[PDB]
């Protein structure tokens, strides 16, 4: 219901998951042994220099809007978003091998992995085409914003 991740504490504000242990073939060709939240689930993401709304269901970002006091801070959303999301893109933009330490579950392996360096995974995410939306903006694989084009399913809150 409440539960904290990568430093965000999130709150789920609709659906429901529950738990499966499902093993995955990172693009290292790792296989990791990771609990995946099947169901539909809307969650606040809070953390003390960004805010965001996801909506996903199994292995799938279905929405994230960020808003962050700068653009690091909005990439450190975006990476656990995209984390937690457990798509396989994800999995798949690993590079190398993950080790594997007391105090790591693979869902923490990975997010260590993609905090150090986000390139891979961010250029393997998908962009879209956008609207206009007021108040919001784009932001592209290499963090910067754009008016036309996101992050598939991604979107910056200008406030």
């Amino acid at each position: 219901s409440s539960f904290s991740f990568g430093g965000f504490t999130f709150k789920r504000t609709s659906g429901s998951s529950v738990k499966k242990e499902e093993e995955v073939l990172t693009g290292n060709l790792q296989t990791l042994k990771i609990r995946v939240h099947e169901g539909y689930e809307e969650f606040t993401m809070v953390g003390r220099r960004a805010t965001a709304i996801l909506r996903k269901a199994t292995r799938r970002l279905i929405q994230l809007i960020v808003s962050g006091r700068d653009e690091q801070s909005i990439a450190e959303a975006i990476i656990v978003a995209m984390v937690f999301s457990q798509e396989d893109c994800m999995i798949k933009a690993v590079r190398g091998d993950l080790n594997f330490g007391s105090g790591l579950n693979p869902m923490h392996q990975l997010l260590r992995h993609f905090q150090k360096d986000a390139k891979v995974l961010f250029q393997n995410w998908g962009i879209e085409s956008i609207d206009n939306v007021m108040g919001m903006i784009g932001i592209l694989p290499d963090m910067t914003p754009s008016t036309e084009m996101s992050l598939r399913g991604i979107r910056v809150s200008k406030m």
